[PDB]
């Protein structure tokens, strides 16, 4: 950076020169009116070129030499090490008139030179190195640079109602694990000469996404109505350390981006603007909210129901105890159907975090009219389609409108998702379902000993084979919900439900709801029909003609690596078993994968399209550092 | 893009095959219990495949070959040309039981094949291919695809109060000149099969950004309050020709683009949704308001000033005979500090652009708290800057606080020049200047014969430079404001000049002011020392401590190619010339330009800082395209 610095008409100049500058220095407006040449004087530390039309000469310290003074000669001025409190660091001008040899007048600059930076983590790697050239710019990919901030969503005390950077404090030294360090690096004298301060600064815009923080206490400096701050310079090689925490996640209208700055100012008068003759720049990016898929390894089961859904427990209980996941249990479906889990990471740094659609907020677990919702979430292992990587698969997001226009809509959580980018959200038509849910129609499960992974769909028409087949079998007075007293009165049998003509019809457009969305899945996750199973399942239109479940739906699934835990399905009985059941573990058990039948239903003794538990699963992150992907844009 | 069509158990399923697609067809849900074994027949223009397990075998049409039935052996059924009034597409499916060989059942697909594609010019060339395949993305560059659209801004109609996309109608087949075409291509039967209809639309964000027509008249179908368009079907073959128009400029939240689809839509029942079985999407991006530089070539010159300037009208008159651009004459300065003209571009296809800050609005000519505005502008040359080139050149924003944060601030124009992208803006500090303007103190020349350019800055130490030489010389009583009746009895003089203490200092700051801003030109737009010269200027500080001009401002110049309109400085008089006049000659005409001083304020009869005229050029464009640019993402 070349900074323009004029001596002063017969007069001494005093000047700040930053490291990683030079200045070039006009001498012929300082020079007496007559003067006809000039001779120059500078001290060790400065490097002094004469420059005629850009053709630059060194020169001496202490030589004699003449040049004519001409517009088009200046001085260029560099410096490379920091003043002390020893240092005389000065440029001398004598002016010359035409006859005499003896200088008729003299222009000083006189410079203190300090090394100012302000310093992130932007190569990555957990530690803050100095003066990274690339601080200022954020780029993707595995050569890509730039700070990384995590949203400070979690809590370090339950004496707080909220998470930690709803408010501009710090009480625990165990917060600022959480925050990115940001150095601002000096070298200089004793103080800084008169006249000149450092400030640090944001934009109004960043100031609700960022909060800066510097006894040995925690004060907020720069956030939440605080947009400049003046630093209290320390003389000598000195570092003043900051803790910046992220307060928002990436959205609608914020790329995730944000900039603090320092400058050094000069007072020039009262009532008027100091000059800021120095300026550096950090760049962070918010790091975004990642969803985890079901193929990556399982370490928590959460599960909600009511106290007296033994069953449910024990087969719950017992499904996990075939696994090393720890269970918690609160005593409908709130944690499956409000709450989705993800999480965030930093170099080093990282911890699950929930997304609420209006508890587990503690250390190291953070909290966050619309067509959307983020309890109606899915997301793909990751896939290659039509040659790009998704290196942490994709969202899938249920809606009752997954076109592009035709009518006035918000999807807040489309917005939302699409702004984390990562995992390039695929809209789902959910919503010809009474529940409205896309994991009652499809699941994601490993293949068990690979590498590869399945789709499951619910299928209408894969029941209605299964039926026929029994009935064709001399079957058809099967009974179905065995077991449900409160179902027992109506007799349902494999002939009844075949002989209902307008639920054929039902089930016949509810398998078209199904393949319109098995058709998005394949085209944008890359899947062919060797990649997906289909589960049977049956539905019963609704008086606003959506689909309630007939019976469980089995596609609902926990999944626990090669252990699945399956809705029980209470289909007809033939030879004592539920032919449903067996259809089920004759499709998975092949594959390695191995069936749970678990009975949510038993404790009300009946079914009528709702379930009254909810599961979710605290998985590991993916090994893939999401700063890795290189995003469309 | 390959589709789920299911056949249904023991009878007959109708569907649209749309041409770019193909199925994949269930033939075991709709077999009967028991069956074993299928065959199929199928019509000449209908492709089948049997796929086992991924592995497929194309398929006679008549032959008795016969598959085990499994969930795992389906059909893919491909077409390649469009169904007429003549054709028989079907496909149909026998099955058998163990024993017989006489088919007990029979499933069939009955298929219309239509071509669907919704055309724009994406590759660029002015004229609607077929189908690109780039349609819906956009890139830019030499290798980029994506169709243009113009916002039509400009008015057809001078019975119209407004510009034309201000309303939703079109008067003016001219008026189609300025729009883009899209063209629905279709190809197939007479009808479409019944229960099947095509529909266009648009998102509610979308509907303030375009608007899109189709007797032979304008019906507005799609924009403000138009989202979704039914389209009647031609049978054979087919065009629909649309013009679509841009309403809007890129701006802060909004990007450029635009989507509009196409979808075929199957009718199921009364109170259902219909079925999207078939969409198709173009993107437009409205095309970016453009400055034009000094370099460019000079068309015509627009000037403001009351009637009486005679001498002003005369010499400007004069001054552009000297080349063969038009003169337009309007009865203070709102032509330069109100407005700022640039222009807009498509494919054979573009117009002037003025920008107002709150009347030349007509045919091929449009219009469009704040600390910056449009009516203060500058615009470099094309310039190449640590590597990256930047082929418009860059816009100069002239501000009140051009530094990224520390206040609350809106910055408008900053906002909407970023979101045009293509001129990379930075901004300048101008508010130190009573008048506040960036062409106050800086302006770009051609080099004539090349090739290059300079910048030109005002310069307080080269004013008084010269004045000390010429009180040197002997010529401090030289007088200033000659023939300027109303300064006379003031009896400034240069001696008079250089006594002021005060006045010294306060050059001193402004000199500061722009050595500042001299220096983000330098680093922004890669210059050196060697680009740039210095004209005398003087300024006096006002009650705010902001610079008034002490004498006009010569750097505000018109540019006329070599031909340079100077304002007339009224500077000291030796040997009966201008001292400042005979200065800036020999500062430019060395190079070649040709400097004419023009007087716009004998007529006032005194100077007190503010001129009563404004010029403004009208300039041919960048003979570079705009989208062949690679802007920073
Ligand atoms: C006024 N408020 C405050 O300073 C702080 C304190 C509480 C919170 N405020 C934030 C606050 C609020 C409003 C500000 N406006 C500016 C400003 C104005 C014009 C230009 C300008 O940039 C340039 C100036 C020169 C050139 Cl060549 C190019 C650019 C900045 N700044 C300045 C600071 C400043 O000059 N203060 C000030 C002090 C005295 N008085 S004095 C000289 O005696 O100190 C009298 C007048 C003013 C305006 C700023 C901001 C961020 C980063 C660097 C800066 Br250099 C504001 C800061
Ligand atoms: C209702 N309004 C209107 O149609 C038009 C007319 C004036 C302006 N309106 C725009 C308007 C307003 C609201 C709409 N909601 C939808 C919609 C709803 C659910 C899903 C859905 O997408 C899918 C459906 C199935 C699958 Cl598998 C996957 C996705 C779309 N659409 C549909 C059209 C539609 O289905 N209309 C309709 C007609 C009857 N009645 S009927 C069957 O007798 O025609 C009864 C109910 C409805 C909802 C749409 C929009 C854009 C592009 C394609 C479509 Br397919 C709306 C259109
Ligand atoms: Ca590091
Ligand atoms: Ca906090
Ligand atoms: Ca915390
Ligand atoms: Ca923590
Ligand atoms: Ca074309
Ligand atoms: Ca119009
Ligand atoms: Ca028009
Ligand atoms: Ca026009």
């Amino acid at each position: 950076r070349e900074r323009t610095v004029r001596l002063q008409y017969g007069s001494r100049v005093e000047a700040v020169y930053v490291l990683g500058t030079y200045l070039w220095t006009d001498v012929y407006s300082a020079a007496p009116a007559g003067a006809q040449t000039f001779s120059l004087k500078h001290s060790e530390h400065v490097w002094v070129e004469v420059v005629r039309d850009g053709e630059a000469e060194e020169v001496a310290t202490n030589g004699k030499q003449r040049w004519l003074l001409s517009p088009s000669t200046t001085l260029r001025v560099t410096m490379s090490q920091a003043s002390t409190e020893a240092s005389s660091d000065k440029v001398t001008v004598n002016y010359y008139d035409e006859e005499g040899s003896i200088p008729i007048d003299q222009a000083g600059l006189f410079l203190t030179a300090i090394e100012i930076s302000l310093d992130v983590d932007a190569d990555r790697d957990g530690v803050v190195e100095k003066n990274n050239p690339k601080k200022a710019s954020w780029t993707w990919g595995p050569e890509g640079q730039g700070a990384i901030l995590l949203v400070n969503c979690d809590r370090e005390t339950p004496w707080l109602p909220k998470e930690d950077c709803r408010d501009e404090k710090v009480y625990s030294k165990e917060d600022l694990k959480d925050m990115s360090q940001m150095i601002l690096r000096t070298k200089g004298p004793d103080r800084l000469p008169a006249g000149y301060e450092i400030v640090l600064y944001i934009s109004m815009s960043d100031s609700d996404k960022v909060g800066v923080f510097y006894g040995q206490r925690y004060i907020h400096i720069l956030g939440r109505r605080k947009l400049y701050h003046v630093v209290k310079y320390t003389g000598g090689s000195a570092e003043l350390l900051f803790f910046v925490e992220g307060l928002c996640f990436p959205d609608e209208g914020f790329s995730g981006l944000v900039s603090i700055h320092v400058s050094l100012l000069e007072y020039m008068a009262q009532d008027i603007p100091l000059t800021p003759i120095f300026t550096d720049t950090v760049i962070f990016r918010i790091a975004p909210w990642i969803m985890t898929p079901n193929i990556l390894p399982p370490v928590s089961v959460f599960v909600c129901c009511m106290k007296d859904n033994y069953l449910f427990l024990k087969e719950v209980k017992n499904l996990v105890e075939k696994t090393n996941c720890e269970l918690k249990v609160c005593f409908d479906r709130w944690i499956q159907d409000e709450i989705e889990f993800g999480y965030i990471e930093a170099p080093h740094k990282g911890f699950p975090v929930v997304l609420d659609s209006p508890e587990l907020l503690g250390p190291d677990f953070g909290y966050v009219t619309s067509l959307d919702s983020f309890g109606n979430l899915e997301v793909s292992p990751p896939v290659t389609v039509n040659g790009k990587t998704y290196p942490l698969g994709r969202i899938l997001i249920g809606s009752s409108f997954p076109l592009s226009g035709g009518r006035r809509m918000t999807k807040v959580v489309r917005d939302f998702l699409k702004a984390q980018q990562v995992q390039a959200p695929v809209e789902l038509y959910s919503d010809w379902l009474t529940v409205g849910h896309v994991d009652e129609f499809m699941s994601f499960v490993p293949i068990p000993g690979t590498k590869k992974f399945l789709l499951l769909m619910a299928s209408t028409s894969a029941c209605y084979k299964l039926f026929r087949e029994k009935q064709k079998d001399g079957h058809g007075e099967a009974i179905m919900f065995k077991g449900l007293g409160g179902m027992s009165s109506k007799r349902i049998t494999i002939n009844k439900i075949l002989s209902n003509e307008s639920l054929v019809q039902e089930n016949l457009y509810f398998q078209r709801c199904l393949d319109w969305n098995r058709d998005i899945l394949k085209k944008e996750l890359g899947l062919t029909e060797q990649d997906i199973i289909d589960l049977p399942a049956l539905f019963k239109m609704d008086e606003d003609h959506r689909a309630r479940a007939f019976f469980p739906n089995m596609v609902n699934m926990i999944v626990l690596d090669k252990d699945l835990g399956i809705p029980k399905p209470f289909g007809p009985q033939v030879e004592e078993e539920c032919c449903l059941e067996m259809h089920v573990r004759g499709l998975l058990e092949p594959l390695g994968l191995e069936c749970t039948f678990i009975d949510d239903i038993s404790a009300y003794h009946k079914f009528l399209g709702e379930v009254h538990c909810g599961t979710n699963v605290r998985r590991k992150p993916f090994t893939f550092k999401w700063w890795h992907m290189v995003p469309s844009r």
